[PDB]
DNA sequence: TACAATATAACGTCG
DNA sequence: CGACGTTATATTGT
């Protein structure tokens, strides 16, 4: 919880000097952001790269819970990610371990 | 004003 | 042929 929080401070700063302000993402896709959270669940469904893979941001929406009438709810928070904590997880995949492999093509 | 997020609908794929 | 999942579009809120 807390060094996700840290270094969401640190991307915080980092991406206000680059005109993208979490002040410019106000939600996730049922509740607030919460990054430490969608992380850890797309950490559990195979990281973004099954996620990307297979579309996985479905069971992600399992992890966070249940919303009625949502169907690409989750699907949402990957245009998120992708600007929230793809260029951060950098540090982890580059500089503390590799769980995320290149291999994944389908099922 | 414009931009971002969420929800709904449609299309495609799999069973 | 039916059901489920994913993607795209539209609407609402900030």
């Amino acid at each position: 919880r807390a060094d996700e929080q840290a270094f969401l401070v640190a991307l915080y700063k980092y991406m206000k000097e680059r005109k993208t302000p979490i002040e410019r993402i106000p939600y996730l896709g049922f509740k607030q952001i919460n990054l430490w959270t969608m992380f850890q669940a797309a950490q559990k469904l195979g990281g973004y790269e099954t996620i990307t893979a297979r579309r996985q941001w479905k069971h992600i929406y399992d992890e966070l819970g249940g919303n009625p009438g949502s169907t690409s709810a989750a699907t949402c928070t990957r245009r998120h990610y992708e600007r929230l904590i793809l260029p951060y997880e950098r540090f982890i995949k580059g500089e503390e371990d590799k769980p995320l492999p290149p291999i994944k093509p389908r099922k």
